[PDB]
């Protein structure tokens, strides 16, 4: 019913989908919600007329543009309700922080260049991916076989943490060699069941976009 208009980061193309976690969230979860919405790419050297600051992602609901993903998320939410949609919102509040100190260990491990600094980093990096698995496999009010975060239906939760772990997962392999221990078998079950749902799929930037941006960020371990 409603016109949504969203518009996300554009990669190198200046008119494809470029790397941005925050943006695909948003783009995850319209698509869940089942609303009628369109997608418009935003090069930042190049809608019009907007307030200083304001970059993508960012909507426009009935003409009128929201700012701030946070901010988005919860308007959606909240307008995109019960009877005619379905909430999207976790049950189990602990969903919402599984796995949320990934992204900045990966950050830190990625961006820094002393050699004898890497190795406490990656073990820093494991331990938060360790925590994250240890809640996928431990059951909710043997190991579990819930296909994500809070049941077996993807909420806001799996929105917010797919995008970076994806991020995480292909920047870390290029520009580390580093990959998830397979002995950590509650990710990737997790990546698995995500990688094989549209929502997730087709709103993923491409390996090569998601490694480009950060070709000026990750460095190389020198001495």
């Amino acid at each position: 019913e409603p016109l949504i208009e969203l518009f996300v980061k554009a990669g190198s193309d200046g008119e494809s989908i470029g790397n941005c976690p925050f943006s695909q969230r948003l783009f995850m979860i319209l698509w869940l919600k089942g609303v009628v919405f369109s997608v418009t790419t935003v090069d930042l050297k190049r809608l019009q007329n907007l307030a200083p600051g304001t970059h993508p992602p960012f909507i426009t609901f009935n003409s009128e543009v929201k700012t701030d993903v946070n901010k988005i998320e919860e308007f959606l939410e909240e307008v995109l309700c019960p009877p005619k949609y379905l909430k999207l919102s976790p049950k189990h509040p602990e969903s919402n922080t599984a796995g949320m100190d990934i992204f900045a260990k990966f950050s830190a491990y990625i961006k820094n260049s002393r050699p004898e600094a890497n190795e406490a980093l990656e073990r820093g990096l494991l331990k938060t991916l360790q925590k994250l698995d240890e809640y996928l496999n431990s059951p909710l009010p043997k190991f579990s076989t819930r296909k994500f975060l809070d049941g077996n239906e993807m909420t806001l939760a799996d929105c917010n943490l797919l995008p970076k772990l994806h991020i995480v997962k292909v920047v870390a392999k290029k520009y580390r060699n580093f990959d998830i221990p397979k002995e950590m078998t509650g990710i990737w079950r997790y990546l698995t069941n995500a990688y094989s749902r549209d929502e997730f799929t087709n709103t993923c930037p491409s390996d090569k976009e998601v490694e480009i941006a950060y070709s000026d960020v990750a460095k190389r371990l020198t001495k």
